[PDB]
């Protein structure tokens, strides 16, 4: 039996196989030595002895409103911010290591950008289980599964007053550098860029964005409607966008991301991301008559991407953590750090990311409750209400917890079904494998898992091990923080993908960060003083209720 | 008239137009302040200072054999390597800046890789002059200009001793990252991958790679002639190669870069490090009897990467440099330091890589002397007399001083032509600029570069200012150092682009270089001790004589 089907090599060890049957660690700067890098290093010792549990510090950052607040407002607030920022990023590796096709580093690994990576290699597909050596020799109905614990019974809204606002920003936002090729299959994607590169507003390939592009002072193409701005036709801008047979090319909306037709929320988002862009490159023109068209897209992207970035850590991130503590971003903290400003996505991210439970059992606007059926391929829903409006509702309207199980609408149930499915076809490691690789514990029963009883004895009882249970279930059924969105290993897991994902791009290096990358002082603020307020109000007639938090 | 041309910005700093006439300079981390970014903070004042000059640094590299001897037996070596690695690196931006299309930072020019990169934003086409504000309305005929100062009367040997053995592993080792697309025009590159990938051994793509593979073993397709190894023909590798028309398949050789079977020299090299490929893939192989093609295939090829560095480095380069201290290749040098791990080609790059002069008046092999119409496409040569005679050959015969001028044999003296003609189209700025770029001052007349008077004085009536004067022209024409290769200029100029490349790599991030990615310590050894007389020995009948010095 294949040696490394035991998962021997602990603390980032890499299993080589060796002869016919033997197996050997290279423990390399991994602070441990032994035939399975275990025997620590004093040091790595005194580390590991002192660091408080991830739970612990959850408590410290959640707790002493009074304590955060001088913290907030000195450098303190810098040193953690960086803090953060480095302990978090070193978890994932810079180069990337292993895709769907080799389960060890390569150069085709690293220079082809069509893959997804991977955190942990696969189960070799020679072990005694699916899962390497624990569980049974089949794993529980996918479909099943998600039934019993991922269908939503009673609708559970998010405890920390995530609305839909944010749930949508989510989806529009992700779907930028998570877009896998059904041509090609799992673990493949087409969002090269891999970050963002805000490819879901100027397309993942050249020819796409020349297509949605005016070329006239650097703006983006598009229409009027009942004196509105919005994005342009498919008339007008020939590019491919999934709509349903029979909708005709003038009745379908080009974006620059092909599935944002499905969805309201997500055109939403293209609609008001597409005003902000042009609404830079006035300002832009306006600083640099003697600019080209060229150059006032190019400096106008920098500056919605650096918004973007901006956006994130400081108000999406900072609902999601619900931490007193103010997040900041400033690519200058890690000016002083070893840092590579690269990103490459992962499976395992991609996975993690499935945020179903957020949406609601339909869609309340204003006085009018929508169900899927009737928002899901709506033609006009955006047009009809405008920007402002659906703004105001989403921004009401409280997203589920995604945490916890049993939140997911059975409308789009399938999604996880088929996230599971893939699960297994990429043959993610266990989910107590990956605990490990970032910094906890292993899960040593389902109760322990589950704050409760119940399903814990149920899960035992399909999968039979703990060590058994798949990544994604296992996010999803965790028990959740006190009054959180989600239990700790969404945060242990997500926190270094999403930051590295965030500052691992170029123009959070030194070389990029100057105004002159920005067009001046001018775009350099843009980026610095962005807002979520700023980037829906100062696109819109009136200013509705905006935020990623329920009043 | 545009104020950038003037180059107000100095240090590095970044000139931005403001208006339709103002400029403004980003001296960001210039270590400067002012207008132009002039005024020195005071650390950045004593460095400028108390810096000895190139000059001078060269001639403690070149003297003192004994104190050099006992230095390189201390750790000073790694301190002064160390220093050599990140000093000169620091020079070249990365993530990259420009390109031939956008003089300023942007998304495109960041993620389009079939751009080659620039140091020095062009000449802005509005300037006064084809060189900014200096010189003449119209440069120099660049046929007249090669036939004057570049065309060979006399060959004029290498005074370093350097033969044609290293002639050709130069051509053949850039010609891995120097790949100019004839049908996108100047300014873009096939070799994506931008360094040492080795596509020039499996290709620039992946459908090419295939064709190449043997899928057995990780192998790499070949035939045998004579009883000895020999890349395979067209017809069992059914790969692009040019080849004059008339040229039957099962003569024409198939090896990764198209243009290898143009000369004998290149050939051999192919041949050479093909059969280093398998050889490799049998010691893995021995290693790791589990293992299937593909990571055989890949594993071998990191090994190969890693090989090319280290003779690159302590080899190509001591060569090169001439220096006593005793250059060294180890990625844990970097490890404490701020570096990325990532490289992107520069056109000034592969303008300055144009070494031309190096090949001979003929091609001496044995008693027989061949001439460029019997070598330059010669289908039968290398198999007439084999790797080891032609290894034997080259390594004998002196390969032409690089600097000086006058020194390219007619038979090649198009191309020089044409990198001229090519610099102008690529609007390549002035010598003088990037003599600063590069840390140097200005030369103030023609007289103080070439260290004579004829050509100085003809230089001066044809350019008209020494700021006119360009780049590849610059680099070919400046005096050498006493009994060297070439001018401060090349070596100034040329070793930022050259280590950063090397040490760019992938497989020198703390990440990858590890024994596991090269299959254990057997693989890591393999790069660890890497030399040109085994890369050719451990591969040949017979050892001949063989080193990049003439005997
Ligand atoms: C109107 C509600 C939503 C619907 C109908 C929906 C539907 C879908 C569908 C049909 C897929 C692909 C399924 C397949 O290939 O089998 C998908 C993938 C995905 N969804 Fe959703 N989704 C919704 C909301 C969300 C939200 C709020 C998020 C959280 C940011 C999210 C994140 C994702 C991710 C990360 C993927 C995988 C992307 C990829 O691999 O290319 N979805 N969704
Ligand atoms: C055997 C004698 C040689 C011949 C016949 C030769 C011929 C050529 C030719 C025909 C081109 C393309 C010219 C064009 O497109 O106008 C070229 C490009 C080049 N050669 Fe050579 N060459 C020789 C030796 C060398 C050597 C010794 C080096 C030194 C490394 C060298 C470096 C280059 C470089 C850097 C380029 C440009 C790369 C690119 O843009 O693709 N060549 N050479
Ligand atoms: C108030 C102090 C805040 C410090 C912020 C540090 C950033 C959190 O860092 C994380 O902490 C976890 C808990 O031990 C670890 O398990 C993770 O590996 C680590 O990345
Ligand atoms: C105590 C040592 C004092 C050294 C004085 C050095 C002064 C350099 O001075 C600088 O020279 C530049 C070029 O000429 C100018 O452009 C700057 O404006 C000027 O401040
Ligand atoms: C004897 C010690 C030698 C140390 C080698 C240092 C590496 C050379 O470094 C170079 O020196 C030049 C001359 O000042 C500078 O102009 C260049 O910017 C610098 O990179
Ligand atoms: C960095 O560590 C942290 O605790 C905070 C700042 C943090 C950072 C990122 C996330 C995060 C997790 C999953 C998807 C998107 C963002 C998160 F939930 C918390
Ligand atoms: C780094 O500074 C140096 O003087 C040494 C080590 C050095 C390093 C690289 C080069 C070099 C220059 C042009 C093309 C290839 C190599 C060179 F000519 C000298
Ligand atoms: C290769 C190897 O050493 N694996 C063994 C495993 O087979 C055994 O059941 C276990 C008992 O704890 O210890 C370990
Ligand atoms: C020193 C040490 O811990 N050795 C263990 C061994 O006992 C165990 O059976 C094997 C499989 O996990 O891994 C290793
Ligand atoms: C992969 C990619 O987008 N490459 C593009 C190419 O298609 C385009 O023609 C060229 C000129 O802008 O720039 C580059
Ligand atoms: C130099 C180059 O290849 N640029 C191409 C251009 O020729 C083509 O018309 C355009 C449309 O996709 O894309 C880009
Ligand atoms: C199911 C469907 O597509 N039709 C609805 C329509 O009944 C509703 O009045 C309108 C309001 O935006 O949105 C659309
Ligand atoms: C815009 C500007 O200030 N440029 C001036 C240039 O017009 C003048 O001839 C030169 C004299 O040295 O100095 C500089
Ligand atoms: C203090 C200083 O450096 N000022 C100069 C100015 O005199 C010159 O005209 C201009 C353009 O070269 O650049 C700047
Ligand atoms: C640009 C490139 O080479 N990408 C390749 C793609 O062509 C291939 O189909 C896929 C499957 O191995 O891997 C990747
Ligand atoms: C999944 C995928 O796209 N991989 C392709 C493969 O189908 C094709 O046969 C091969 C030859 O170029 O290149 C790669
Ligand atoms: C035109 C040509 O290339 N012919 C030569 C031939 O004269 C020479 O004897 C042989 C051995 O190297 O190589 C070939």
């Amino acid at each position: 039996v294949n040696p490394c089907c035991y998962y021997p090599c602990q603390h980032q060890g890499i299993c080589v196989r060796f002869g016919l049957d033997r197996y050997q660690c290279d423990c390399t700067r991994t602070g441990y030595s032994g035939p399975n890098c275990t025997i620590p290093e004093i040091w790595t010792w005194l580390r590991t002895t002192l660091r408080p549990s991830p739970s612990f510090i959850h408590f410290l950052l959640t707790h002493g409103r009074w304590l955060w607040d001088f913290v907030n407002a000195t450098f303190i607030r810098d040193t953690l911010m960086r803090l953060v920022l480095t302990v978090r990023s070193n978890l994932i590796p810079s180069p990337p290591t292993y895709n769907i096709a080799h389960d060890y580093i390569s150069w085709e690994s690293f220079s082809n950008v069509s893959y997804y990576t991977r955190i942990l290699p696969s189960v070799p597909r020679d072990c005694p289980t699916p899962m390497g050596t624990k569980g049974k020799k089949q794993l529980p109905d996918a479909e099943f599964l998600s039934r019993r614990f991922l269908l939503r019974r009673k609708f559970i809204p998010d405890p920390q007053g995530t609305n839909l606002m944010f749930a949508f920003f989510a989806q529009h936002f992700t779907h930028q550098f998570f877009k896998t090729s059904g041509k090609m299959g799992p673990g493949f994607t087409k969002a090269l860029g891999h970050g963002v590169d805000l490819g879901h507003i100027y397309g993942d390939n050249l020819e796409r964005q020349y297509q949605l592009r005016l070329f006239k002072d650097g703006k983006l193409k598009y229409q009027m409607l009942n004196g509105e701005v919005y994005p342009p036709s498919v008339e007008e801008a020939p590019v491919l966008m999934h709509y349903p047979r029979g909708i005709p090319p003038q009745s379908q909306m080009a974006v620059g991301q092909e599935v944002f037709g499905l969805l309201p929320g997500l055109m939403l988002y293209a609609t008001i991301w597409l005003r902000e862009h042009n609404r830079v490159c006035d300002l832009l023109k306006a600083e640099h008559p003697t600019w080209g068209d060229e150059q006032l897209f190019q400096t106008a992207r920098l500056i919605l991407i650096g918004e973007t970035i901006k956006i994130v850590i400081e108000e999406y991130v900072q609902q999601l953590s619900g931490y007193f503590l103010q997040l900041k971003f400033d690519p200058e903290l890690l000016f002083g750090a070893q840092f590579q400003y690269r990103n490459r996505i992962a499976m395992e991210f991609n996975q993690l990311y499935h945020w179903h439970p957020l949406m609601p059992d339909s869609f309340r606007v204003g006085p009018q409750d929508y169900s899927y059926e009737q928002f899901l391929f709506n033609t006009s829903m955006l047009v009809d209400y405008g920007v402002e409006a659906l703004v105001d509702a989403f921004s009401r309207q409280p997203a589920g917890r995604i945490g916890g199980g049993r939140n997911i609408d059975h409308h789009i149930l399938h999604v996880a079904v088929d996230v599971i499915k893939e699960s297994r076809v990429l043959r993610l490691q266990p989910f107590n494998e990956y605990r490990k690789r970032f910094g906890m514990k292993p899960y040593t029963s389902f109760q322990e898992l589950t704050g409760e009883k119940e399903m814990a004895a149920e899960l035992e009882e399909l999968y039979g091990d703990i060590d058994a249970l798949e990544f994604y279930p296992g996010l999803l059924l965790e028990k959740c923080h006190p009054n959180s969105i989600f239990g700790e290993s969404m945060i242990e897991m997500g926190a270094p993908f999403s930051l590295k994902g965030l500052l691992g791009n170029p123009i959070c290096s030194p070389e990029y960060w100057k105004a002159s990358t920005f067009g001046g002082e001018v775009g350099f603020n843009l980026v610095k003083t962005a807002t979520l307020k700023k980037l829906v109000c100062l696109n819109t007639k009136t200013c509705p209720y905006v935020s990623f938090h329920v009043p």
